[PDB]
């Protein structure tokens, strides 16, 4: 119980922790109903609005009003923002002259710079263009400051899982926040972004930048604001809290908007409606910039203006009904619209048939606007499966549309769309001391912003998804000092050792090497293991004597070099390898045996460099197991693709590999995880292969020859029986393989994860350049 009849006199959003029977003061006091009766007279006081008029200037302070002109509120940190403009004759912030910040320049009591995160919810990334016409306060936090193009969402690109990701700095699917609404089958409960289940802290994970600061003796302001406190309040309270005694100052703020969000779902985002809310928005950054000048603050603070998703063209003549797909669809429940998880009505229900109902939506119309996937199968980018609440059955709904479960407007947006696609991605500018002056910098992630967040705090992350040091451009100062991680597996460097004769496999045939296809050096194994480098003409690899195949095979290839066949007589050609043991081997016996897998090679024959050397690509020890339809990828990818970006790009140097994710969490396997073998052998089935292909940034130096920058592109290609997900591959792979490429592209980072490999170790660039390189998403958008 809650004693309401206490006070909120001279505590009106007291930052102090205050618990039953006591009565509040704060933000979520409303939420909690725990407001003491006072709170909505004492605390949201609205009397004159919130600008000073001249007729103000100098007045007699009146308590009733909502924000203060007279002589003394300076000092009491409760002037109206405009106070100066129009009392004291000085300008409003945005219309002075940009300067560079060099250092804080803070008033006596500030040790360090505040940070303010100033979020607006569904900010398009393109809204930006609309400059100084229509937002001149944000276009100047954006030319002067540092700005991204765009900053890339998690997906499902909704308000929950993004906030709290920027908070955190983690997946949806480590936090729990996997989106506006989920089911938990543990707690049998049920999670809204609109109420009180939400409000229980068995649903948040991780640890969110305001606990990382108080465990860490930094004071926080509110992250949290009551849906009925206007956004000139909110400004209000976060100067007044900028005004405390040095002794209750917080050192971090957070202001939040649900615009331009609202107007963009109801006018879509092209809508000349948009204007006006974004207008809105900008008079706020103005307020609070005004405001932190009349305090001496604006050349003290760190400003972050961010958001959380975009928004696409969406409406009621673009959805897709289940009930066209499915019989009985009242025996379901759907997650809707811009994204689907399905689960059977009644949990646990014995009857949900999810394979029939996959079947049923798998490629069905010509025009589908989703595609359905099992959790494990989407593509590991959106690292979107490892977690209970995340149900089993997904669909991926193409941009511009809906799905609902029946036909059983009022609307032109709306965003949860694929966080790739370009209208849901969304703004990040930081301005102050902290930052660089003038500064593009490139799109990147938003996990990556809690790192940054604690650099510009004094703040040790806690473990997170960023990876910390990729963003030190960003900053003047602050930057985080990576160190590279330590090698744990040296490998074996194996000779000669055995003779044809000493295998017995089932197999049957008819320097300047690591300098020229490691140009970034040899990756480092980061766990324990046991592994072999292996030296070829065309071709390195770490041969791993444990899973009986290459962790990584590099090679490069010359923008000239040539593509050959590969010989009739040497279609069946497997060679056993005199330097690896008969018994650390794989033998073609179990294929031969296996109805249902083939093999490939990591080195393609296609692109040796002469007959002897095309020799060494059959070698038992650059096969790995693959699936005829997988194969029809694969082979297109080293016959045709390979050599197509060598031409494109300059030459490309290639790593490619196996990885094992059985567990769907996006680490490396260990053994005991691996669920899958070649039959009747200990052959281990790979998840999904990868390949990271680098050249030259500059185009015109050839990829071998590179004096600066790099370029890369990496893909992770799920393992698969079949082709179901590529609804047109019955065609020519021309036709089919480079979509699905596209689809399942990602970063050197997350193969890093799922392979524990650190690659380009050895080049001519800083670390935190590398970083940024290895975080790097090609989009094809
Ligand atoms: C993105 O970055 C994160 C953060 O580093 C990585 O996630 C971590 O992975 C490691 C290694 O697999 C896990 O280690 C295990 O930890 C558990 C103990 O975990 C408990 O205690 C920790 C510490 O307080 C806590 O953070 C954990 O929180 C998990 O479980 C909570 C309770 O249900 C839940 O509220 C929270 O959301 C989180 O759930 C997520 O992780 C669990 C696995 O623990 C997973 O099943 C769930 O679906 C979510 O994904 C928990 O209370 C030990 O028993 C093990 O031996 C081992 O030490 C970390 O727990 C995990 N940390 C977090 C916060 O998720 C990701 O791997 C990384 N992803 C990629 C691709 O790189
Ligand atoms: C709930 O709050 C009210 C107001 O604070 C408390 O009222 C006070 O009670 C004390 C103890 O009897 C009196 O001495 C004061 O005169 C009261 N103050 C006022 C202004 O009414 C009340 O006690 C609280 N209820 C509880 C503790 O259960
Ligand atoms: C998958 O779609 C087919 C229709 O293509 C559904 O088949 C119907 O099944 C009902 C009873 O299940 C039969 O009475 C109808 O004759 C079938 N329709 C047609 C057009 O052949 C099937 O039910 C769907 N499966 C699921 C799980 O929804
Ligand atoms: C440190 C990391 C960044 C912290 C930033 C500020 C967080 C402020 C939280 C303010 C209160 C936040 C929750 C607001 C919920 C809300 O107002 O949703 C409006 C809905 O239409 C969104 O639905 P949708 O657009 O469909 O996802
Ligand atoms: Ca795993
Ligand atoms: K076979
Ligand atoms: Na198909
Ligand atoms: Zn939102
Ligand atoms: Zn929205």
């Amino acid at each position: 119980w809650t004693n309401t009849s206490g006070s909120c006199k001279g505590r009106c959003f007291e930052l102090q922790e205050v618990g039953p029977p006591d009565c509040r003061c704060d933000n979520l006091c409303k939420s909690y109903s725990s407001c003491c009766h006072d709170f909505d007279e004492l605390c949201l006081k609205t009397a004159r609005g919130w600008e000073c008029t001249k007729d103000r200037c100098g007045e007699v302070r009146n308590e009733e009003n909502a924000c203060h002109c007279s002589e003394d509120c300076l000092s009491r940190g409760d002037c109206c923002t405009n106070y100066q403009v129009v009392c004291k004759g000085e300008s409003h912030w945005v219309d002075d002259d940009c300067e560079e910040i060099r250092v804080p320049e803070c008033p006596a009591g500030f040790v360090r710079p505040p940070l303010i995160i100033f979020s607006v919810d569904g900010f398009r990334a393109s809204y930006m263009k609309k400059g100084s016409k229509v937002m001149p306060n944000i276009e100047k936090l954006r030319s002067c400051g540092t700005h991204a193009p765009y900053m890339r969402p998690v997906y499902p690109t909704k308000t929950f899982p993004n906030l709290y990701t920027l908070a955190t700095g983690l997946y949806p699917e480590s936090h729990g926040i996997v989106g506006n609404s989920m089911y938990d089958p543990v707690f049998d409960a049920t999670f809204h972004l609109r109420g009180r289940e939400k409000f229980n802290h068995r649903w948040w994970g991780g640890q969110p930048l305001w606990i990382t600061a108080t465990k860490q003796g930094v004071r926080a302001g509110t992250f949290f604001w009551s849906v009925s406190i206007p956004h000139e309040r909110r400004i209000l309270t976060i100067l007044q809290w900028l005004s405390l005694p040095d002794n209750e100052r917080p050192s971090v703020y957070a202001f939040y908007s649900e615009q331009p969000d609202f107007s963009g779902h109801k006018y879509g985002p092209f809508g000349p409606e948009m204007t006006n809310p974004l207008r809105e928005i900008d008079k706020t950054v103005g307020q609070l910039m005004d405001g932190l000048k009349q305090l001496k603050l604006h050349r003290c603070v760190n400003v972050i203006f961010v958001g959380d998703h975009g928004m696409e063209d969406v409406t009621c003549d673009r959805t897709e009904f289940l009930s066209n797909y499915l019989t009985n669809v009242d025996d379901i429940t759907l997650v809707p619209g811009t994204l689907g998880r399905i689960r059977p009505k009644i949990p646990n229900n014995l009857k949900y048939d999810p394979k029939a109902i996959i079947a049923n939506l798998t490629c069905k119309k010509p025009d589908q606007h989703f595609k359905p996937y099992m959790k494990q199968h989407l593509p590991k980018r959106l690292h979107y499966a490892n977690n209970r609440r995340i149900e089993d059955l997904h669909l991926l709904v193409e941009r511009r549309w809906h799905v609902a479960r029946k036909p059983l407007c009022f609307f032109q947006g709306d965003h949860g769309f694929d966080n790739k696609v370009n209208s849901m991605q969304t703004v990040f500018v930081g301005y102050g001391p902290t930052f660089k002056y003038r500064t593009k910098v490139p799109p990147f992630e938003n996990i990556e912003l809690y790192n940054v967040m604690c650099d510009l705090l004094g703040l040790k992350p806690a473990p997170n998804n960023g990876t910390h040091g990729s963003l030190n451009h960003l900053l003047r100062t602050n930057t985080f000092r990576p160190t590279l991680p330590e090698e744990v597996s040296r490998p074996n460097y194996p000779g000669i050792m055995y003779l044809q004769s000493d295998f017995d496999l089932g197999c049957t045939c008819d320097g300047s090497t690591e300098e020229r296809h490691l140009l970034y050096g040899r990756p480092a194994v980061l766990y324990r293991t046991s592994y072999d480098i292996l030296y070829h003409t065309d071709f390195e690899s770490g041969y791993s004597e444990i899973f009986l195949m290459p962790l990584w095979t590099s090679y490069t290839i010359s923008k000239q070099a040539e593509v050959s066949s590969i010989p009739e007589h040497l279609t069946n050609c497997v060679r056993p390898d005199v330097r690896v043991s008969p018994g650390f081997s794989q033998n073609c016996l179990a294929y031969k045996n296996d109805k249902q897998m083939s093999y490939g090679f990591l080195f393609p024959p296609y692109l040796s460099s002469s007959p002897e050397a095309k020799y060494d690509a059959f070698l038992v020890t650059n096969m790995v197991p693959m699936y005829p339809a997988f194969k029809r990828v694969w082979t297109y990818f080293q016959r045709v693709l390979v050599k197509k970006y060598a031409s494109e790009r300059n030459g490309v140097n290639v790593i490619s590999g196996p990885i094992f994710d059985y567990n769907y969490n996006g680490l490396r396997d260990i053994e005991d995880e691996i669920k899958q073998y070649v039959e009747g052998s200990s052959i281990p089935v790979p998840t999904h292969y990868y390949s990271i292909i680098t050249s030259c940034l500059d185009f015109t130096q050839p990829a071998d020859k590179c004096d600066g920058p790099l370029s890369v592109s990496s893909f992770i290609l799920p393992h698969r029986p079949d082709n179901d997900e590529s609804c047109n591959s019955s065609e020519d792979e021309s036709k089919w393989v480079e979509e699905l490429m596209k689809m399942h592209t990602a970063r050197v980072r997350d193969i890093e994860h799922l392979t524990g490999l650190d690659f380009y170790r050895k080049t001519s660039r800083s670390y935190s350049e590398i970083l940024t390189l290895k975080t790097y998403l090609h989009t094809y958008e």
